[PDB]
């Protein structure tokens, strides 16, 4: 069994049947609405120049949302956007975006094709530490090596008032139960990592950091996945278990459980025609 991130094209392909059949962005976009606002009510106060870090150049779309709530409390503040994707395709298709939108005159970007970590390193480099009024990684930390020294390092650019937050699968939800029941036998990648809002929030306990953590469902409609064959129904195997082609690579002992799992409710509930995978979602508010 191949990993499905060792097929850039096939993953590409799963990842859009992914969004295309759930609630994944129409949460996060709730989430800008309804609380954002409140969060960065004060990260501009006193400052001429607004900072914002983004950890994470594939939520080109939230990133944009994210300026607009801040540019909507702060009129006239001119706002520094850097992004640090590895992706040199990331950073292009972000690029496109940006220029396709009329209106955004107080901010200027700024792109770096590296890590999360060749950035932490090349920083510490130099003798001077910039410090940011808004730091977010949202929904990659699953890609970073070191989460513990991440966590404490960017926490540690926080100017006053600032904040960092973070959006990883809620604890309890589908992922949760699928990964630690199922993990120990999918093809572990050395790059990727499984986890929780629980294990995020067990380490800033540790680290001593104070945050606050809000969950809000959301749901993947895994119905497809049940009509042997289909497309469709197989692209979201590829991704719920992320491994190329799951059905026509892996053992049928295996496809069995989880066909029987999937359908339980700790991982799923059956509505009105469609049964749903619970993708709850976590965002973590550090305060600097
Ligand atoms: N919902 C997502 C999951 C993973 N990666 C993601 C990356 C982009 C935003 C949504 C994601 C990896 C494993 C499980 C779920």
């Amino acid at each position: 069994m191949r990993s499905l991130f060792s097929d850039h094209g096939k993953y590409v392909e799963s990842f859009r049947r992914f969004l295309n059949h759930s609630t994944e962005h129409q949460c996060m976009q709730e989430f800008m609405d309804k609380k954002l606002p409140g969060i960065i009510g004060r990260i501009g106060d006193t400052k001429s120049e607004i900072k914002i870090l983004s950890i994470g150049g594939g939520a080109g779309e939230i990133d944009l949302q994210i300026l607009s709530k801040v540019q909507a409390q702060y009129p006239g503040v001119c706002i520094n956007n850097e992004v640090v994707e590895p992706s040199a395709e990331q950073i292009a298709k972000y690029k496109e975006l940006v220029a396709k939108i009329s209106n955004l005159e107080n901010v200027k970007f700024a792109w770096h094709k590296e890590t999360s970590s060749e950035y932490q390193s090349r920083m510490l480099e130099k003798k001077e530490l910039q410090k940011w009024d808004f730091i977010h990684m949202i929904q990659m930390l699953y890609y970073v090596k070191d989460i513990p020294a991440t966590l404490k390092f960017f926490h540690s650019l926080l100017g006053t008032n600032a904040k960092m937050l973070i959006i990883v699968v809620s604890g309890s939800s589908g992922w949760d139960k699928l990964w630690k029941k199922y993990g120990s036998r999918f093809p572990q990648d050395d790059l990727c990592q499984y986890i929780t809002s629980d294990d995020l929030t067990q380490m800033l306990d540790n680290l001593g950091l104070k945050y606050e953590c809000y969950d809000l469902l959301s749901t993947m409609d895994i119905s497809d996945c049940f009509i042997d064959g289909n497309e469709n129904g197989d692209l979201l195997w590829d991704f719920l278990t992320e491994t190329c082609n799951f059905n026509a690579t892996a053992p049928p002992d295996l496809r069995a459980e989880l066909g029987k799992d999937l359908q339980e409710p700790e991982f799923s509930a059956k509505k009105e025609g469609k049964v749903l995978f619970n993708n709850t979602l976590s965002f973590i508010v550090i305060e600097a």
